[PDB]
């Protein structure tokens, strides 16, 4: 099995994240890290009767011991946004932890493939890639922005609307992890199916806002976390059986890219022995989706600067 | 595909048994009830491309909507661990939810198979009983405390003493659900196994004291919640096979029994399509455990009054 290591273990969605790798029979050891709860939250992880072998760290002074032999890093690491929060002053704290935490990656881990939720994603992978960068460790193959929510969300909203299985759908989404960023390609979706305008339209605006149906249903005062949890672990179950080896192991991510004029990009990857093993182009787009991609790149091209900036200073 | 309902979805135990749920495939509908915060969970799991399609109620006055229809209720509902508050009793609140949710199981569902989780479970299912009893609705088939977590906590304590993956080993544990109550049947381990006095001995108590060495583990705020819940999809998973007409789907839970003298017990039982298909006796068992039993039976018969007294008094 592969070693794994969850940054900020002990939080919304790292607990429940925890406690489904715990159940991942591809995992041999899981390392559950926070600054803190994380020794209550390993106790507690410990007693379920599976395979991994788990264990606790707590604090800066036990990154390095947390990090160290990892295969994966999944990292939901991220204060919350409380005190009318979106603040910005949100997403410096954010930065500021996806840094350290990629510091302590790089000196300890550099070749174990990175599950970055930290958010926003399209600020915080390039704020990833550049501490990498400067500290001579970074593998644009490893690292890779967990969006798999918004295809979970595209899977089961599209269901709805074509009164199908979720279980049996797979909705293509590129772009970015945010708004009108995130670009369901409807007219790939899986099975081949035909939309009327109004449902593409319905069903883009619904997954592009997904997120804000949560918090509305929570008055504001939290956002989605066991969705998280149960597609983060969806994907890390991905790139295990992508280090398997197993084969035409695909998914959508955000990761270092040329499918567009953008450094970083959300479309279908493969993932293997090393990682990312393919990131497949963009291909046909109708009307609609061309100039949803438009509006998401304008939008991508700033969050991407704006976490490039945040390190590069 | 079933019905399942969760009394108390939003809380530590109710979130990831809710997120859990939503994935299990035997499930079609998935209700989550509570009197707070029920609606933010459920529009965090509806977003969950799985079968079950989820519902969320609030309050009592959507209690009887929640559980109409359904075919299994786990309910883990009830007041957490105060730090503070040492104990003025957990129970006199936890026997007062108990009571009213199984008086609208009573109600509303009167044969639906029921996981009752609340602390402490060998007070609650006996009080559930005398609630479904005074209404008519009492079928010693279709009660089960969830006892799967004393069950999952000594595969693992076990198999680590073995150098095991604890998922290749099996600890029968009968008795109650607290303190020397627990009784894990040592002599009874799959495989076949010897232990030292002193293993018997930690192991036996490490077993009985599992819950506390978790809230000790997360400073007094807390106890166990992730692999409670772990613990009780698996029970109700097996409450589902069953069900569907599984062969072979046996399981320790604390139900209704003449295994002793006491009128509840927890051991192996059999689930079939009308929930437990039979009640089997402890077998064979050893000095040390025959001992044990006694100890349990004495501490036991007063819980179990404890409770059957909160309704008939």
């Amino acid at each position: 099995g592969f070693k794994v290591a969850i940054l900020g273990a002990a939080g919304g969605i790292g607990q429940p994240l925890a406690m489904l790798m715990k159940m991942n029979p591809l995992v041999s050891v899981l390392h559950l890290y926070d600054v803190v709860n994380a020794p209550g939250v390993t106790a507690d992880i410990s007693h379920m009767d599976t395979g991994a072998v788990v264990r606790g760290f707590l604090g800066q002074q036990q990154l390095e011991a947390a990090l160290t032999g990892m295969d994966l890093i999944i990292v939901p690491a991220g204060v919350p946004r409380k005190p009318g929060m979106t603040r910005d002053d949100l997403f410096k704290i954010n930065a500021g932890i996806v840094k350290t935490l990629c510091e302590g990656i790089a000196k300890c881990c550099p070749r174990a493939i990175v599950n970055l939720i930290s958010n926003p994603v399209n600020s915080t992978v390039p704020i990833a890639a550049e501490v990498f960068k400067k500290a001579g460790t970074y593998d644009p193959k490893r690292l890779l922005g967990v969006t798999m929510l918004d295809v979970v969300r595209a899977n089961t909203f599209v269901a709805e609307v074509l009164g199908l299985d979720p279980r049996d759908v797979d909705v293509p989404v590129v772009g970015g992890h945010a708004g009108v960023t995130i670009l369901p390609l409807l007219s790939q979706v899986k099975p081949p199916s035909s939309f009327t305008q109004e449902e593409i339209s319905y069903l883009t605006d619904r997954i592009q806002n997904g997120g804000t149906e949560v918090v509305e249903a929570k008055a504001g005062a939290g956002s989605a976390t066991l969705s998280m949890a149960y597609a983060a672990v969806k994907f890390a179950d991905a790139c295990l059986r992508g280090l398997r080896g197993d084969a035409g192991v695909i998914e959508c991510a955000f990761v270092s890219s040329q499918v567009t004029e953008l450094p970083f990009f959300a479309s279908k990857v493969r993932l293997g022995r090393n990682g990312i093993e393919e990131v497949y182009s963009l291909g046909p787009l109708n009307e609609y989706e061309r100039i949803g991609l438009e509006k998401a790149k304008k939008e991508l091209a700033g969050s991407i600067e704006k976490g490039v900036s945040f390190i590069r200073s």
